[PDB]
């Protein structure tokens, strides 16, 4: 009744503030597969991945994606998690769309780049990494990444400056 609004509101806040174990503990008690609340599943999703229950969290995020395919945050979080467990094929489409809608999100763009480079899509990797550098030109790590993407294409002339700049910072 008012039990559940309190558990939901608090559990979600736990998750948002990084208190992930406490979010699992509360939200496990509201989450109901058959009365599907997407905010609950999202944030219990997040909290399971964070607490090492990666499969259960992934599954909940997929189910949330099925329920709300236009929810950007579900897509962001599923996308990045897929990068984290090396499901780069699944990640790229979710991360392209998220980056479209949210151009100021550096990590998304960067993980997109890294996802592309692991699929061998180097030209697209490079274009994403350039976009990531427009947002943080100081990012050594992007520089090492784009350098390696070029080198993998045998474009060594283009790699070196990026290698140099990644050391100038590192």
């Amino acid at each position: 009744d008012i039990r559940q609004v309190y558990y939901r509101d608090k559990g979600i806040s736990h998750a948002k503030a990084g208190r992930y174990s406490q979010a699992v503990m509360l939200l496990e008690q509201v989450y109901d597969a058959d009365a599907f609340d997407v905010d609950v599943a999202l944030h219990l999703g997040i909290a399971y991945v964070k607490t090492g229950a990666v499969d259960r969290g992934t599954e909940l995020l997929e189910r949330s994606l099925a329920d709300a395919p236009d929810n950007v945050k579900v897509a962001t979080v599923l996308g990045l998690t897929y990068v984290q467990v090396q499901k780069y094929d699944l990640a790229v489409p979710l991360l392209i769309k998220v980056a479209e809608a949210n151009p100021i999100n550096f990590n998304v763009r960067f993980r997109l780049g890294v996802a592309l480079d692991n699929l061998g899509r180097f030209d697209e990797a490079i274009d994403s990494f350039k976009i990531a550098l427009g947002l943080r030109p100081n990012e050594g790590k992007v520089h090492r990444a784009i350098a390696f993407s070029y080198e993998q294409m045998g474009r060594h002339e283009e790699a070196l400056p990026h290698f140099k700049k990644a050391n100038e910072l590192d």
